């Protein structure tokens, strides 16, 4: 809509169901369909036994790994795309994966120059949704794995550390989630946010 | 595949992809497509920090929740379907979800009478594959989520606890995985396996 529409159709054709081998492929990566309620039960177990902040890191890093892999897929489809066209593939794959409906708001990107400032709308976040099913409204944003995805995708695409934060979140009782991504240097508590992406 | 193509077709009508709202639904359960490499990363951190047995518990229970939800879906499609044809939806759903290719070996089931004896072949288990990439070959079977699913699905379908175990597995170097399920009592170590399906 309109680049989103082409993006979605372009990338949705890389998604493949190999039922003969019990497998689902997205580009070169094997995928599974997982119940959000099952992932939600795991999350509750982690939060109850390891604590909110350790569980938050576990999921952010899982999201990070997903993002890096989708960026590797986006790179194989470089041919004939602007830097924005390649960036947009992240929102599209996240949407195709059923994780969240992503709408890019303002995107400033130039990979060779190391330029990146990105704001995105998130609707129907599976994560904020299922977190609020189990813990009720939280006070801090809670789409941990989703934020990890954006951070991994964009960092892999730019070749430098790009961190994201939710400025608004359904898990906090907002109409929607809203995110901002920019280089580590432009974040007040940057090195504390980067620390979350390393194994504890 | 004879009764399996039927189930696979019949149950594919229940899988809805809507990039319109960034969601995916299987029956009345919301799903996400998740990279097995991302699930692998999570598993590595859980095993390394919590220990292999406590991590095994978390994955078995996540699988259990998935299997229970899918048995709920199979129940809504019992219109003219024998006990076996309903049992079979489990292996079908597992395959559609890209977890593993399942082939029923021999299945004895009567839901009314509380009798169940079932043996299955597992080809291309995602879980065994990703485990050997994160840890190398393991000494004991490793398809934890996949076993939880079988246990949860069958138990919910029978209305009695049906436990499974892997008699062989790719995670141990074998060409494929192979499993056996029967009622709790009929396992000499049944009650201890049951302990694994309960959170702290
Ligand atoms: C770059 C990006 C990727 C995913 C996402 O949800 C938002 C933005
Ligand atoms: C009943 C069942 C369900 C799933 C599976 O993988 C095997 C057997
Ligand atoms: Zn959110
Ligand atoms: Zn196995």
């Amino acid at each position: 809509s309109a680049t989103m529409r082409d993006g979605l159709s372009n990338l949705a054709r890389r998604l493949r169901f190999a039922m003969k081998e019990g497998s689902i492929w997205l580009g070169e990566q094997r995928m599974i369909l997982l119940h959000t309620a099952a992932l939600g039960a795991l999350r509750k177990e982690l939060v109850d036994t390891l604590g909110m902040e350790r569980a938050r890191g576990l999921f952010m890093r899982m999201g990070f790994h997903s993002g890096v892999r989708d960026a590797e897929l986006a790179k194989t489809m470089r041919s004939g795309h602007s830097d924005f066209g390649m960036l947009e593939m992240g929102p599209c794959l996240h949407t195709i994966e059923g994780v969240v409906r992503v709408t890019p708001l303002t995107v400033d990107i130039n990979i060779a120059a190391g330029v990146y400032h990105g704001e995105f709308l998130w609707e129907d976040s599976f994560e904020g949704d299922v977190h609020r099913q189990m813990f009720g409204v939280a006070q801090a944003p809670v789409c941990w794995m989703q934020i990890g995805y954006a951070t991994g995708y964009t960092s892999a695409l730019m070749g430098k550390t790009i961190l994201y934060r939710e400025l608004e979140c359904v898990g906090c009782g907002h109409p929607h989630c809203r995110i901002l991504g920019k280089p580590l240097e432009q974040w007040e508590d940057g090195e504390a946010e980067l620390a979350l992406y390393q194994p504890d």
